[PDB]
């Protein structure tokens, strides 16, 4: 169930990823908001200014750090990319809700296969293996060419 | 695969583990450990405070990405009490470290917790391999396991 309010949010998320993609980082983007409506924080791949600066990451210890427990069980992250195994565990281990994505990891996989990229060395573990109580949404059909145009732009070769 | 040295530091390991739980953390530790044997880096969990991403694999991962070339990074060895949790074990191959010596594996840990009827965690299992394929994993250390079992029941078995 992605509804038009989500897709909302996905956009802005890839506005993300692009922004991070022109700054010379990764094109992956996300956004925190809150149970009531309100974007609480916002964040894109900072690899350039660790391999692990990650957005959702970033969020996950946001989080931990600004809100309640009750306040994170009932916030809503929406990521341009889905979470790989460490944001997903990060992500569960503080406590929040639901994640909505636009395009998949298995997605990704497939098209870095397809440019000859090496595989990276974490697996493309689906969010529910590693964080199996997290509710998931994705990925959405609407944003899949857009996706998959930011990442040739990064991963193509 | 765990050698007299590998079981020296695993032995620091359950020390680091010993001072969290002491100071009201969970008893978890870790060592990094250049190709030179010489100790780099060293922590414990720090969750008490409200972040439950304090893990000590986490903050080595992070210490040799800002304090390691690649080269010596490849070369390194992490100790640590418990075998990552998924969380550790990507960000250890995101950063490019090498080898891990554990001291009691996660299944251990979960079967465990199931004995004590406690909680699972809200983060499945998953050994090291099923989440980064290319690291070299060994453990867990027969030795240890008595040692942990106790210091894992009196955190989680109440
Ligand atoms: C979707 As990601 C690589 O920022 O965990
Ligand atoms: C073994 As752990 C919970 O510090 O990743
Ligand atoms: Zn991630
Ligand atoms: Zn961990």
């Amino acid at each position: 169930a992605i509804s038009d309010a989500d897709l909302k949010y996905l956009r802005r998320c890839v506005d993300l990823a692009r922004e991070a993609l022109d700054d010379g980082d990764e094109p992956f983007g996300s956004v925190l908001v809150d149970h009531t409506g309100t974007t609480l924080f916002e964040d894109r791949n900072r690899v350039k200014d660790d391999a692990t600066a990650h957005p959702e990451f970033a969020i996950a210890r946001w989080a931990a750090r600004h809100l309640t427990p009750d306040r994170r069980a009932r916030a809503t992250v929406y990521t341009s990319g889905e979470h790989c195994p460490m944001c997903a565990a990060a992500h569960a281990w503080v406590g929040l809700g639901r994640i909505v994505y636009a395009t998949s990891s298995a997605q990704l996989g497939g098209w870095l296969t397809e440019w000859g990229a090496q595989a990276p060395p974490v697996a493309t573990l689906p969010i529910n293996t590693v964080a199996p109580g997290v509710v998931v949404d994705g990925p959405a059909e609407e944003l899949a060419e857009t996706m998959h145009n930011l990442y040739r732009a990064k991963f193509g070769r």
